[PDB]
Protein backbone atom coordinates (compact mmCIF):
# COMPACT_ATOMS: atom_id res chain seq x y z
CA UNK A 1 0.00 0.00 0.00
CA UNK A 2 0.88 4.08 0.09
CA UNK A 3 1.57 4.13 4.07
CA UNK A 4 5.20 3.25 4.93
CA UNK A 5 4.94 -0.02 6.77
CA UNK A 6 8.24 -0.30 9.90
CA UNK A 7 11.06 -2.17 8.19
CA UNK A 8 11.72 -5.29 10.11
CA UNK A 9 15.32 -4.50 10.50
CA UNK A 10 14.94 -0.84 12.13
CA UNK A 11 14.50 -2.62 15.74
CA UNK A 12 17.63 -4.54 15.78
CA UNK A 13 20.09 -2.67 12.99
CA UNK A 14 23.78 -3.33 13.99
CA UNK A 15 25.47 0.03 13.30
CA UNK A 16 28.96 -0.04 13.42
CA UNK A 17 31.57 1.52 16.14
CA UNK A 18 34.09 4.57 15.08
CA UNK A 19 30.74 6.45 12.51
CA UNK A 20 31.99 9.76 10.44
CA UNK A 21 30.34 12.75 11.82
CA UNK A 22 27.83 13.38 9.16
CA UNK A 23 27.33 17.08 8.13
CA UNK A 24 24.49 19.09 8.16
CA UNK A 25 24.78 19.46 4.08
CA UNK A 26 27.49 20.03 1.64
CA UNK A 27 28.18 15.98 0.67
CA UNK A 28 29.47 14.14 -1.82
CA UNK A 29 29.16 10.68 -3.68
CA UNK A 30 32.29 9.08 -1.92
CA UNK A 31 32.36 7.01 -5.84
CA UNK A 32 31.41 9.62 -8.47
CA UNK A 33 30.90 13.83 -8.39
CA UNK A 34 27.40 13.70 -7.63
CA UNK A 35 26.19 16.32 -4.99
CA UNK A 36 22.38 15.40 -4.99
CA UNK A 37 20.50 12.17 -4.50
CA UNK A 38 22.77 11.20 -2.06
CA UNK A 39 21.84 7.68 0.09
CA UNK A 40 23.63 7.42 4.13
CA UNK A 41 23.60 3.73 4.75
CA UNK A 42 22.73 3.46 7.90
CA UNK A 43 24.68 0.24 9.14
CA UNK A 44 27.85 1.87 8.22
CA UNK A 45 27.60 5.57 7.20
CA UNK A 46 28.56 5.51 3.61
CA UNK A 47 27.45 8.18 1.29
CA UNK A 48 26.32 6.95 -2.11
CA UNK A 49 24.56 7.92 -4.73
CA UNK A 50 20.86 6.88 -5.74
CA UNK A 51 19.71 4.07 -8.59
CA UNK A 52 19.35 5.16 -12.11
CA UNK A 53 15.67 4.07 -12.77
CA UNK A 54 14.17 2.44 -15.97
CA UNK A 55 13.53 5.73 -17.25
CA UNK A 56 17.06 6.95 -17.37
CA UNK A 57 16.85 9.78 -14.73
CA UNK A 58 18.42 9.24 -11.36
CA UNK A 59 22.43 8.13 -9.93
CA UNK A 60 24.77 6.26 -10.98
CA UNK A 61 23.58 2.97 -8.81
CA UNK A 62 26.45 3.23 -6.10
CA UNK A 63 24.02 3.02 -3.29
CA UNK A 64 22.68 -0.50 -4.47
CA UNK A 65 25.95 -1.68 -5.60
CA UNK A 66 27.00 -0.78 -2.31
CA UNK A 67 23.90 -2.43 -0.58
CA UNK A 68 24.81 -5.77 -3.02
CA UNK A 69 28.80 -6.14 -1.88
CA UNK A 70 27.60 -5.59 2.23
CA UNK A 71 23.67 -6.55 2.57
CA UNK A 72 23.48 -3.43 4.66
CA UNK A 73 19.54 -2.88 4.64
CA UNK A 74 18.57 0.64 5.29
CA UNK A 75 19.50 4.33 3.98
CA UNK A 76 18.17 7.72 4.62
CA UNK A 77 18.22 10.43 1.45
CA UNK A 78 19.96 12.93 2.41
CA UNK A 79 18.15 16.24 2.27
CA UNK A 80 15.07 14.77 3.46
CA UNK A 81 15.97 14.50 7.05
CA UNK A 82 13.74 16.81 9.02
CA UNK A 83 12.31 16.80 12.60
CA UNK A 84 8.89 15.08 11.36
CA UNK A 85 11.30 12.00 9.68
CA UNK A 86 12.85 11.53 6.85
CA UNK A 87 12.98 9.47 3.38
CA UNK A 88 14.27 5.75 4.83
CA UNK A 89 14.67 2.60 1.96
CA UNK A 90 14.82 -0.48 2.40
CA UNK A 91 16.91 -2.76 -0.56
CA UNK A 92 16.09 -6.03 1.36
CA UNK A 93 12.19 -5.23 1.75
CA UNK A 94 12.41 -3.28 -1.51
CA UNK A 95 10.40 -0.53 -0.33
CA UNK A 96 10.26 3.25 1.26
CA UNK A 97 9.87 2.03 4.67
CA UNK A 98 9.90 3.42 8.49
CA UNK A 99 12.53 3.22 11.10
CA UNK A 100 10.85 3.91 14.58
CA UNK A 101 14.37 4.08 15.99
CA UNK A 102 15.57 7.03 13.01
CA UNK A 103 16.12 9.19 15.55
CA UNK A 104 19.26 7.10 17.69
CA UNK A 105 20.10 5.68 14.06
CA UNK A 106 20.98 9.69 12.66
CA UNK A 107 22.29 10.27 16.76
CA UNK A 108 24.75 7.68 15.36
CA UNK A 109 26.32 10.01 12.64
CA UNK A 110 26.21 12.75 14.92
CA UNK A 111 23.02 13.92 13.11
CA UNK A 112 20.21 15.94 15.15
CA UNK A 113 17.03 15.82 13.05
CA UNK A 114 15.39 17.88 15.77
CA UNK A 115 17.61 20.28 14.52
O1 LIG B 1 18.36 4.74 -5.07
C1 LIG B 1 18.73 4.09 -4.09
O2 LIG B 1 19.85 3.44 -4.05
C2 LIG B 1 17.96 3.98 -2.80
C3 LIG B 1 16.49 4.35 -2.95
C4 LIG B 1 15.73 3.37 -3.81
O3 LIG B 1 16.29 2.38 -4.25
C5 LIG B 1 14.30 3.65 -4.14
C6 LIG B 1 13.59 2.79 -4.97
C7 LIG B 1 12.24 2.99 -5.22
C8 LIG B 1 11.59 4.07 -4.64
S1 LIG B 1 9.91 4.38 -5.02
O4 LIG B 1 9.27 3.15 -5.37
O5 LIG B 1 9.38 5.18 -3.96
N1 LIG B 1 9.88 5.33 -6.36
C9 LIG B 1 10.28 4.69 -7.62
C10 LIG B 1 9.91 5.56 -8.81
C11 LIG B 1 10.52 6.94 -8.67
C12 LIG B 1 10.25 7.83 -9.87
C13 LIG B 1 11.28 8.18 -10.73
C14 LIG B 1 11.08 9.09 -11.76
C15 LIG B 1 9.82 9.63 -11.93
F1 LIG B 1 9.58 10.48 -12.96
C16 LIG B 1 8.80 9.28 -11.10
F2 LIG B 1 7.57 9.79 -11.34
C17 LIG B 1 8.99 8.39 -10.07
C18 LIG B 1 10.07 7.56 -7.35
C19 LIG B 1 10.46 6.67 -6.18
C20 LIG B 1 12.28 4.93 -3.79
C21 LIG B 1 13.63 4.74 -3.57
ZN1 LIG C 1 27.97 7.79 -7.17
Amino acid sequence: GEVRQVSKHAFSLKQLDNPARIPPCGWKCSKCDMRENLWLNLTDGSILCGRRYFDGSGGNNHAVEHYRETGYPLAVKLGTITPDGADVYSYDEDDMVLDPSLAEHLSHFGIDMLK
